[PDB]
């Protein structure tokens, strides 16, 4: 009751909507606020999406090696990765990585397509008992976050228990597993968001999004020293269409859901 009330002063104060999961895998307790609302998921889903390709390739071993032309009508407004390669290729492997460690659009819309569509993508989540997330648009109009909309949304409680079966359940088989972590654990642009409120010692893995209305949002898998791992989802939405990105919310609620751990 006391995270509680943490939780509901650092919203209030920041003046936005903030959705927070906390999973301890050490005996399945919880840490839940607005966990049930929806939320837009912005880059937070190309988590989702990655895993369905990983899923696919389960059934087609060379999968990810294959090449995937980019092409210069693909760029959006965020390609730091496939701006790099427009002309050429890239394997399904480095279209991974280049949405999970860098958030790449143009990645994010390559592993979208080639599971065919947003709706598969959503029918994953179907198979692994995800009834909440729905991805309905690609990049990069699925950030634009609009309040009331529903589309391209999830709730925190859904996409902590679903992230906890991607990174530490069995959702993927055991080496897609390990290559999904992998990644995660590689991701360069978390360092001021959930990280930021956690112990230099942790290991972190975790996936962040930006959109519209300042949405600010990170989702992690933890592994604390001398602690079993923690699966972290931090949402934070604004009422502005124009509201900038508040990543120092999602250390704060970091800090106060695993203050004493
Ligand atoms: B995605 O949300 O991730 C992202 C991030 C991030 O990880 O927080 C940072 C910068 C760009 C991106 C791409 C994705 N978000 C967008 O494209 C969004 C940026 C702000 C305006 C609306 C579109």
């Amino acid at each position: 009751a006391d995270v509680q009330q943490k939780l509901a002063e650092l919203e209030r104060q920041s003046g936005g909507r903030l959705g927070v999961a906390l999973i301890n895998t050490a005996d399945n307790s919880q840490i839940l606020y607005r966990a049930d609302e929806r939320f837009a998921m912005c880059s937070t889903s190309k988590v989702m999406a990655a895993a369905a390709v990983l899923k696919k390739s389960e059934s087609e071993p060379n999968l990810l090696n294959q090449r995937v032309e980019i092409k210069k009508s693909d760029l959006v407004n965020y390609n730091p990765i496939a701006e790099k390669h427009v002309n050429g290729t890239m394997s399904l492997a480095e279209l991974s990585a280049a949405a999970l460690q860098y958030s790449d659009n143009v990645a994010m819309n390559k592993l979208i397509a080639h599971v065919g569509g947003p709706a598969s993508v959503t029918a994953f989540a179907r198979q692994l008992g995800d009834e909440t997330f729905r991805l309905d648009r690609t990049e990069p109009t699925l950030n634009t976050a609009i309040p009331g909309d529903p589309r391209d949304t999830t709730s925190p409680r859904a996409m902590a228990q679903t992230l906890r079966n991607l990174t530490l359940g069995k959702a993927l088989g055991d080496s897609q597993r390990a290559q999904l972590v992998t990644w995660m654990k590689g991701n360069t642009t978390g360092a001021a968001s959930i990280q930021a409120g956690l112990p230099a010692s942790w290991v972190v893995g975790d996936k962040t999004g930006s959109g519209g209305y300042g949405t600010t949002n990170d989702i992690a898998v933890i592994w604390p020293k001398d602690r079993a791992p923690l699966i972290l989802v931090t949402y934070f939405t604004q009422p502005q269409p124009k509201a900038e990105s508040r990543r120092d919310v999602l250390a704060s609620a970091a800090k106060i859901v695993t203050d004493g751990l």
